[PDB]
Order: structure tokens, then sequence, then C-alpha cells
């Protein structure tokens, strides 16, 4: 991460052996479930580029995910070039050149010229941007490593509502879908996928019933 | 959480990974046992809407009861609309913006935002708000989750008093009552649920009794 | 806890997760066994009646005990009111009300009336206070929890003397008692229930003689 | 690694028990797997050479490996004085010398000489340039202790296409190749080794399809 | 332990978990085996009376060993109070009164009383003078629960020199003697109580020879 | 440790319960395997010769090895004695005296005499002089307690060369031997006891191979 010296200056803060061992703990033990994402995002609140690389390449295994990792950031990096075109020239002495999508990423750029950019006023915060490119590959990767879609998933014969609401919702978190996607899975899927039994209720519920009235409603069978 | 830096500027606190992995571990262990909203209060003191959010969303199962706190987290939303209408215009520029329900719950608004009105003086305080909100849900899951009710709890032939009220204080910490009415539950239920030897004498006691003196009139049988 | 701010301020320092997962750890492997008042007084110090609410909020099971604690604040919370009457009147503008026994326990103060009694000059110590009563609850748990008395403690025919001292103090640690009455419970038992063997020898040393000669008496039978 | 201290000054920073003890977890459990060099790299981030040494002493074991390691810093740092000669004479009084190859890898050199020229303005950056070195080192080990090379990785018959590429790329990871030669071996390899029945479907795709779309077009077979 | 605040005034620091869980558990794996003394004296370093208190009540179990300490600290204490005699009377209002042994040992003196004296100029240092009485009571259990005595550590036949040496150090370390009582159970007892073939050996070498000497000479056989 | 504190003064810093805790861990899980003295290095940069006895006296077991450690001390102690002999006379009133040996090793100076030697303009490194004697002991040990000699390390018929290797420098890391006696070790033995179908190739190599080489060179059988 960064954080201004004793006096004025800006130094690097190097990532701590406890964010490390966390995020490694992290994948070992969640492989690609969801929320692997908040973890990452949160144990690299700050980070710079090379931190970001870190961190990436402190993970051993899945290395098929990592390589779309690479293609996603890869096709993000392009498309930053293309919207922000840069002037190759004299750059002038000492005087801080714009990134390219490569310097975003890390593979061409410094640490110093990282902290460089993340600083300045106003700040081109290239941490953030490499993070969300990667967080988007990180969605991708958690799509591939699901084993179910939504449409799979019916409530079992004998199975309590309370425990097909919990296998929807983690198989929706999942998914490739805008949020306006994922409501209407929710609206035209729940229920319809519920057991007889309890669909009849839930029918007769009526549509603005909230989780809470449906699995009340479906308690007592 | 939130600093003010070397200087006078006010800055975000990364939380920590410590912080982080218990909040995970308690859930794991835990599940929503009554205690684990404690918990999550102090491990999320001083916290931004995105460091809860963060939170939340480290969360790995349980997404019944998280849909469930959504719902909860929307209807307190709207109710917060409603009672503070905001007015879409011309925001004055490099100005504070009134927070909306989704701007406090941190869908449509921005850590810098969030910080902004949290150390604002007077300060909004967001994340008090969307604290308040997220534990009204956690209650709600904690009684749904809770298998059993008060009226179910009764002495055992052979079970000492002491378990019997251990187990009839622990049902009734995970229930929906105001005070007033756990109140009533005990007044009414403890002593009459009470099997019939340990019944007697308490009947005998009176109603002014502490725990410990009941607990001590049973002890002998 | 509590600290002085960057500037002038004084602010509140959030429990960290270390000392709230300790104090989980304590009781979960420890139950009531006197040792762990020690350790809640040490993870508590400084603490506001908020932080240590939360502390006890952490524990789950023992709610029988619980209550015990909480019948023992009220109790004290009752005394208190009676040895400081407040005025309810006109409270003069951002000006510090008089704590009641229920703002000292907690539950009709917020934080930032706890911070402000506890930093105000003079100081109003709602938190020792409030931590002085729950101890003695603690202590009363302590005693109920005691499965044995010090009377039913005598020395094992072929029990070392090294290992009835141990039983002994350690019951007689559990006990309700002043100073002077454990004092008496020593003078009177600890030779009388030692064994034939062992007891003649300590006749013989006379009531003058330290632990260290005692068990250097009868170490060699 | 080093920070200035209170006043002016700029003092050594003991490695901590924690970045120690994680650097030999590391090593007894990944032995040299590729993921060790970035772990390597975070956990030394500022170092001094004696720090950097101070961590290679720490392992235990692999000493082969360790012996390889000092060649490879022996090589670099024959050419380091060759393309900088010194010149032995009178050391002017407490001023500082030119750090030969030996002075940057801590034979020859105290750590006062070494955050001497680390901080000297301009800086000598010894712990960075001797840091580059021991992961040239590192990288040769990690080829080294790789058992299998890119051409032996072909595509169980009935191998989930995701794990043929997982295989092939943790294979590659540990190659010996400028970055040029490892896109040749995927261009080469990665399609061509695939099992019969997804080699014709990726044939199909055509050479610009993302590995994403390589690993959808096998999936149903 | 202390340090001086934000500002000039001079303020308590809570001992940390950290410092009480590992204290515990020293206990617990150890009992009162020699290097807990060290043990218990790093992890008290700058401690008032009140935390070495704190730290002694966390132990449960081994209650004879802290009854023998408090008897150690109570001779202790008179010793104190005889060799410097207090002045009962006015105390000079909010002036400083001088410590009795009680109040070094934490019985009849405050925390804030404690600070007051640690800090005064020129100092009573009544942490050190505490800590160096539970220190001597430690010493005295240390011996009290020695399973065996110097005289009785005989090298096995079959036994290398190198054990016995272990064990007859290991016993040393834990008696009562003064520097020169250990030094002549060495001189009389180590090569006296070595077994035939291996005490032949060490009666050539001569009275001069160090371990290293010895066990090399023994190796052979 | 020592640090500079709030104001001028320069104050000792208590050695944590991670610094100690690892190295307790450290010996009880690695005897006195070689990389056991950098970790003990590590653990004790900064320290008072206090701290390093304390170090020490956590450790327990390997009293024979201790007792060698004292005497390597006393060796040391002795020759500093002989090379700076002392004026034992007046000390001018609170002026610092010259230490002896004992002073260095702790056993006659007090913690507030080391910190005054060790901050002092010009210093006298108390710590780090004790530190190198206790080191050089250290090796001694680490030697004694070495199963095994250079020259009894052979090649097996059927062991890779890699493990021979291993096994060999790990040997050697555990030798009495200055840099050039390991490096003739090396040139003398390593080929000389390598199996012969591997000694061929070596042989064929010639003199200047590195051992990445040598390594290649022996693969194939
Ligand atoms: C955890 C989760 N499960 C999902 C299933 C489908 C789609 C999304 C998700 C999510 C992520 C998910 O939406 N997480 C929530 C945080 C959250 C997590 C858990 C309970 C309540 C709030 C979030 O990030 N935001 C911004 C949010 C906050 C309030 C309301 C709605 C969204
Ligand atoms: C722990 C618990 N069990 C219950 C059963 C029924 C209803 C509520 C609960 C609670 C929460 C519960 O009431 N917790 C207590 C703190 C507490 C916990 C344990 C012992 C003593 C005090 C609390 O939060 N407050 C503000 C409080 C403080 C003092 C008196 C009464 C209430
Ligand atoms: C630990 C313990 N066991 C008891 C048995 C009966 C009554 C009380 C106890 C106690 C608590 C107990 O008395 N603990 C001691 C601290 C202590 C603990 C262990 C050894 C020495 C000193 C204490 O808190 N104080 C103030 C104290 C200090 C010195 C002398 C006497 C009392
Ligand atoms: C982890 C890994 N596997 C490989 C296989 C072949 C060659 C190299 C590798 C690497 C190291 C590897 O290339 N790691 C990446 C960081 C990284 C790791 C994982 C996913 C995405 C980005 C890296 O260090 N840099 C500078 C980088 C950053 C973005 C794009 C490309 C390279
Ligand atoms: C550890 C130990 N074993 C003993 C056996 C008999 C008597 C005493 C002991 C001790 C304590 C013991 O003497 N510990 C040593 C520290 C130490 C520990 C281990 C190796 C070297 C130095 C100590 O505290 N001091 C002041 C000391 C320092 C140098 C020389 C002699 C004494
Ligand atoms: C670890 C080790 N094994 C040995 C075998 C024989 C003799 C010595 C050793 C050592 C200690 C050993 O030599 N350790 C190295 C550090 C080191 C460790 C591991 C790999 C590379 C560099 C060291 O302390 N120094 C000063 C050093 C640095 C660079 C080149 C040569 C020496």
């Amino acid at each position: 991460p960064i954080v201004q010296n004793l006096q004025g200056q800006m130094v690097h803060q190097a990532i701590s052996p406890r964010t490390l061992n966390a995020w490694v703990k992290v994948v070992e033990e969640k492989a690609f479930s969801p929320e692997v994402i908040p973890m990452f995002s949160a144990l690299s609140e700050g980070a710079t580029p090379q931190d970001l690389n870190t961190m990436l390449n402190t993970v051993g295994g899945h290395q098929a995910a990592m390589q779309m990792l690479k293609e996603t950031i890869d096709e993000e990096a392009a498309e930053w070039d293309r919207l922000h075109p840069v002037h190759a020239g004299p750059i002038a002495p000492g005087q801080m050149r714009e990134p390219r999508g490569s310097d975003i990423a890390g593979t061409t750029s410094t640490l110093q010229e990282q902290i460089g950019w993340m600083t300045h006023n106003p700040p081109i915060p290239v941490g953030e941007i490499y993070k969300r490119w990667i967080i988007l590959g990180l969605n991708k990767i958690v799509r591939m490593y699901s084993p179910t879609s939504i449409l799979d998933i019916r409530q079992g014969p004998k199975e309590p509502f309370r425990d097909y609401v919990d296998r929807f919702y983690k198989t929706l978190r999942a998914e490739q879908a805008s949020q306006e996607v994922k409501n209407w899975m929710t609206e035209t899927l729940l229920v319809q996928n519920a057991n007889p039994d309890c669909k009849t209720i839930l029918k007769a519920l009526g549509p603005g019933a909230t989780l809470e009235e449906m699995m009340t409603a479906c308690q007592g069978v």
C-alpha cells in the first residue's frame, strides 16, 4: 500500500505477512467461491500494481484461472490504451509520463512510477484501475468454476425451503448477470422451481411477499 | 474504519486481516447464534458502509439469510427516503449531496462520499445508520434460525434447575420480543414450566426471589 | 477503551479482535473457574460500559449465569441510585447529566455520554464502577459453579500432601468468604482434615509453620 | 529493513518474527514451487543484504539449492565488479567507499556500511541489487526442481480441458524461458497436445480465441 | 506496564492479550520447570504490582505453589516494613505516602498510587521490588517441584556422557544453592558420578578441562 | 532491545512475547541445527545482555549445551579483560565505569549500566560483543551435535546426485572450518565421494564446472 513518511515524502508500505498469508489461505481453502473476491478486495485496499501482482503471484495452482485473469487484464489494458492515447516522444526530464495499460498492469512500470501516479495531485488511481480489471477477471473465474446453473436448482421433495433458497441464492451469487438479470431469475425461478407443496402456498402469498414471509409460510410442511 | 492522517486530512483505514478472519471464523463456527451480533458490532466499530458491505460479502453460505438481510436493509432504506426527501437538481460543485437510503447502504455511494458524510461537521453517521439496519436484519435471522420457542422449554424430570434455566435464557435470548415481552415470558413461564419437585419450592419462595435464590432453593433435589 | 486523538480530542478505541477472541476462548475453555475473573479484568482494562457489555454479550451459553450477572448488576444499580439521587428537569444544553445506575450499566447511556463522564475533569469513572459490579456478579457465579465446599476436602490416605493442599486452596479460592473467613477455614481445616500420618507430624510442627515447612515435613510419608 | 528515527537519523528495522516464521513456513511447505519467489520478494521488501542473508540462512535443508544460489550470487558479484571497477587506496576518512560485489552480497560489508549506501543521496540500492541476484538464483532453482518439461504435458483421454490447462500453465510457470519463449510454447503446444476430441474443436475456434473460449468450447465433452 | 502519554502525563499500559495468553500457556505446558522464571520476568518487564498480581491470578491450579508464593511475599513484605518504618499521621494533601510492604505487594495500594511511586523523581521502583520477591518465591517453588536431587544423578552404564551431563545440569539448575554451592556440586559430583569407563578418562584429563573436552574425551565409548 | 523515548531520553524495549515464543519454538523443534543461529541472531537484533540472557534462560533442556555456552562465554570474557585492563578505584560520581567481561556477559552489570554503554557517544556495543561470543558458543554446540563428519558422506549407488549434494552441504554447514577449509573439503571430497557412474561424468566436466552443471551432467543416470 502507500503512506506519507515521517516528514513530507510519500513512501511505499510493504504488504504485511499477515495480509499475505491470509490471501494464500483464502485460496487454498476456498478456491474460487464468490466470497474470495471481497476478501481479495479487502486484503488489497490501498495497493499499488506491484503489490497486486505480488498477491496474485503468491497463488500456486489455479494456473488456468490465472491465465484467464491475464487475458482479462490484457483485454482491459488494450481498451485503456484505445480510450487514452499516449504521445511517445521526449519525456520531459524527471516529469511524469502518462501510463499505458501495461503500466497500470505493472508490466512496464516501476513501483516509483506507480506511487508517483497514485499520489499525484490530481491523482491517477492506477491501483484502483488495475484492481477493477483484476476483479473483473475474478468474476469470470468465479462463473467458470461454478459447477451448476440457476436453472438446475429445484427444491427437493423433502428439502426444507430454507435450504433450497440457500442453494438458489448461492448459485445465483456465482452467475454472469447484471443486477437486472438476477432479479429476473429470482422472479421467474424461485417460486416456479419450489416443490409442489410449498409452491402452492407461495402462489397464494402473492408477488409482494418477502423471503421472511415465504420461509414462514413454508415452515409447517 | 476512519482516521485523521499525519497532517490535517481524514483518511480511510483498511479493515485489518485479523478483523476479517475473525468475522469469517465467528460465522463458520457459530452460524446465527445470538452472540454473533455483538461480535459483528465489535468487529465493525467505526466502519464505513463499504467496510460493512465487505464484511457481509466475506461470508459464503447462509445466502438465504443474506437475502433476508438485504430485504431488511431495503425496507429500511425506503423508510429513510420517506422520512428524508432529497432534492434532485444541480448538485452544487464539489459540495456534498444528501444521502439516500441506497447511499447509506453503499450501493449508490463511493467510499469518498461516505467518509465525507461521516466526518462532516456536523456529521451524518451513515455507518452507524447502516449498521443499525444490518443488526436489525441480523436479529431477524437469529429468530428465524432459532429451532425452538420459549413455550417448548420445560425442565426435565431429572434435569438440574441450573440447566433448565440455561436452556430457557438461551432460547429467550433468540426471541422476537421487546424487553417487556421477555420479562413477561419469564414471569409466566420459568416457574410454571419447572418440574414438579422444584416448582413447589419456587412457588413457596414467592415472586421477589432472585435466580441465585431460586437455584439455591432447588439445589438439594 | 479510550485515548486522546491526534490533536486535543478524546476518542474511543475499538476493542481489538485479539482482546475479543481471547475473552471468548477463556470462557469456552474455563467456564467459571476463578482465574476467569482476572482475565476478564485484564482484557477489559480502560473499558467503557458499552465495551464491557460487548464482552459479556459475546459469550454464548452460560445464560443462567448471565442472568445472575444482570440481577447483580441491577441490585447494584439500585443501590447507586439510592446513594446518589439525580434531579430530573431541564438538562442544561450540551451539559452533562449525572449518571444513573442504568447509565453506568450502559442500558440508558450512549458511548458519547460514557466517554464524556470518563474523561471529565474531575472524572466519573463509570467503566470502573460498572466493572466492579460485574466482578461482584462474576464472584457469585464462581461460587455457584463450584461443585465442592471447603469442608468436604480431606487428604486421601495415599494422597501426597502437596495435592491435598492443591485441592484445598483451589476449593478455598472459589468460596464466599471475606479474607478473614478464608484465614479461618485454613487455620481450622487444613491440618485437621489431613490424613492421620501427616496430621500427627503437623501437629508437632506447631501453629507458626509455613506451607513450605508443612510440605517438607510430610514429604517422607 | 530501514527507517528514519524519532529525529533526523536513519536506523535499521529488525526483521520481525512474523516475517521470519512466514519465510520458514513457506519453504517447509512449498520447497521451490514458483510462488515461493513472490513470497520471498514480498517478505524481503526494504531489506539490507544482512537481512537477506539472514533470511536465506534461516532455511535448513535444501543445501544443494542454497549452494547453487551462492554460485549465482558469485557469478553476479563478478559481473558487477567488472562493470564497476573500484579504486583501492586511501579511503578518505569517514567517507563512503564504493561497494564491491562482495559488499553487495554482504560478505565484506557491515550493516552500517549497507544502510549508508541505501540511504545515500543519491542512493546505491544494494539491497535491491542483491535481491535481483538472489531472485535470479531462485529462478534457476525453481527450474532445476521442476520434475517435468512443457513438452511432456498432453491432455489425458478423459481429462477435462480445465485441468490439462492447469498442469500446462503450472509447468510453463516453472520453465527457463523469456516471455517470448513461453508464448511460443503456448502457441505451439497447448492445442497440439490436447486430446483428439477437444483438439478438433479448438482447431475450429481458430488462433484468436481466448482461454475462456477454449474452455467453453471443450466444456461439453 | 507504564508509558508517558501524548502530552506530559504518565499513563498505565494494559497488559496485552498476547502477553497474558503467553504466560498462561507457559504454565499449562511447563508447570514449574526453571525456564518458567525467565519467561515470567520477560513477560512482566515494566509491570506495576497490579499487573503482576494479575498475571499471578490468571493461573488456575498450582494453588499449593501459589500459597507458598504468598507466604514468601509476606515474609518479604515484613522484612521491608522493618527496614523502612513509615510514619502514620496526617498524610499531607495529594502528597505521596511512603509504601508499606502491603503497598508494594498491591494489597493496600491502588494502581494510581503505584504509577505515582514508579515515576517519581527519584522513583520508588515498587514493581521491581515486588517482582524480586515474586521471583524469590518462584525459585522456592521450582526447588520444591524438582522431583530429584543432584546427588541422585549418576551416569548410566550405557548412557552417553552428553545425556548424563544434560540430566546433571538440569537437576543442578533446579537446586537451592548459591553460585558457590553449585560450583561445588559440579567439582565434586560430575566426574565422581560418571560411569566407570568414562570416569577413568576424565580423571586423566585433569581438573582444568572444559566440558567440550570432557565430551570429546568420552565420545568414543 | 533499545529506543529513544517520547522526548530526549533513551529507554529499554521489553522483548515481545512473539520474539520469545519464536525463540523457544525454534529450539524445541530444531535442537541445534545450523539454522538456529541465524534465527537467534535475528530474534536478538538490538538486544542488551539482559535480553540475551533472558533468551538463553528461556530454553529448558539442552543444559549440557548451555553449560558449554557459558564456558565459551567465560573464555571470551577473560580474553576481553586481558586486552582491556580496567582501573579499580574511585568511580567518579554518576560517571560510567569501563565494562569488564562479566559486565558484558550481564552477570555483574545492570540493565541501566548496559543501556548506558550502548547509547554512549561513542558507544560501547556490549550487546553485540556479548552476541558475538554467544554465537561463537552456538557454533561449537552445532559442531558437537552434528552426528556425522564430512568424510563419511558418500553418494549412494542409487542416490540421485541432488540428494548426495544436499547431505554433503548440510554436513559441511555443521563443521568447524574456516571458509578455506570448507572450500578444501569441497574440492577434495564432493567429486571423489560421488558414486562411480556420476564420478566419471564429473571428472570429465573438469574443475571449473558449477553445481548446476554438475547436477545437469548427472541428471540422466
Ligand atoms: C452476498 C451476495 N449474495 C448475492 C447473490 C446474488 C447477487 C449478489 C449477491 C451478494 C453480494 C451483495 O449484493 N452484497 C451486498 C452486501 C451485502 C451482503 C450480504 C447481505 C447484505 C448485503 C453489496 O455488496 N451491496 C453493495 C449491497 C449492499 C446493500 C444491499 C444490496 C447490495
Ligand atoms: C446475553 C443476553 N442474554 C439475554 C437473554 C434475554 C435478553 C437479552 C439477553 C442478553 C443481552 C443483554 O441484555 N446483554 C446486556 C449485557 C450483559 C450480558 C450478559 C450479562 C450481563 C449483561 C446488555 O447488552 N445490556 C445493555 C445490559 C447491560 C446491563 C443490564 C442489562 C442489559
Ligand atoms: C490465586 C488465589 N488463590 C486464592 C485462594 C484463596 C484466596 C485468594 C486466592 C487467590 C487470589 C489472590 O489472593 N491473589 C493475589 C495475587 C497472587 C496470586 C497468586 C500468588 C500470589 C499472589 C492478589 O490478588 N493480591 C492482591 C495479593 C497479592 C499479594 C499477597 C496476597 C494477595
Ligand atoms: C502466476 C504466473 N504463471 C505464469 C505462467 C507463465 C509465465 C508467468 C507466469 C506467472 C507470473 C506472472 O506473469 N505474474 C503476473 C501477475 C499475475 C499473476 C496471476 C494472474 C495475473 C497476473 C506478473 O507478475 N506481471 C507483471 C503481470 C501482470 C499482468 C499481466 C501479465 C504479467
Ligand atoms: C540456564 C541455566 N542453567 C543453569 C544451571 C545451573 C545454574 C544456573 C543455570 C542457568 C541460568 C544461568 O546462569 N543463566 C545465564 C544465561 C545463560 C543461559 C544459558 C547459557 C548461557 C548463559 C545468566 O542468567 N547469567 C547472568 C549468566 C550469563 C553469562 C554467564 C553466566 C551467567
Ligand atoms: C546456508 C549455508 N550453508 C553453508 C554450507 C557451508 C558453509 C556456509 C553455509 C551457509 C551459510 C552462508 O554462507 N550463508 C550466506 C547467506 C546465504 C545463504 C544461503 C544461500 C546463499 C547465501 C552468508 O551468510 N553470507 C554472508 C554469504 C552471502 C553470499 C555469499 C556467500 C555467503
